[PDB]
């Protein structure tokens, strides 16, 4: 390698990706934040069960020191065939979640979304399914990811922890 060179994206909250009506959203705006980064799907056999698992999670710790941020993705069985808008739709109207629902993107091959493969590349771990899980810390690392058969018991205690050393730093620090 090159050192100049080595390191050059470090945090997944650097990146631009489009918005479920197609404009460009900066992740910035999660900076400071844990985020549970989920690829998403509307016609799959785990959708119910995830719907309302992400729905909870962020209900309990959001949204001042935490969010979903969830990706449709149509790679897996098919499972996302609607357009953007009307899963941003069916999310909402089905299950009442107020977590950002993003533009459909690629998570495989070549036109792979930036910002999820920086997700991919931090972990080692391509979804090979809908609702893989990657907890990103406010600083935009990746430091855990779960497979889409791990309940909600096992992810909630890294959201906890994470969240309330968030909440003591904001407090404490100027």
């Amino acid at each position: 390698e090159n050192l100049y060179f080595q390191s050059m994206i470090n945090s997944f909250y650097a990146f631009e990706v489009k918005d479920a009506k197609g404009r460009t959203v900066s992740l910035e705006k999660y900076k400071g934040k844990v985020s549970l980064v989920v690829n998403v799907a509307s016609d799959c056999q785990l959708t119910d069960r995830n719907y309302l698992g992400l729905k909870e999670l962020h209900k309990e710790f959001g949204p001042s020191h935490f969010s979903v941020l969830a990706f449709p993705c149509n790679q897996f069985g098919e499972s996302e065939p609607r357009p953007s808008k009307e899963v941003e739709s069916f999310a909402r109207k089905n299950y009442g979640v107020t977590f950002p629902i993003f533009h459909k993107i690629k998570i495989l091959g070549s036109e792979g979304e930036p910002a999820f493969r920086f997700l991919v590349d931090s972990s080692k771990k391509e979804p090979r399914w809908n609702f893989w899980k990657y907890l990103v810390n406010p600083e935009g690392q990746v430091v855990k990811f779960w497979r889409p058969e791990e309940p909600i018991e096992v992810i909630r205690p890294d959201i906890a922890a994470l969240v309330r050393q968030v909440i003591i730093k904001k407090k404490e620090d100027l």
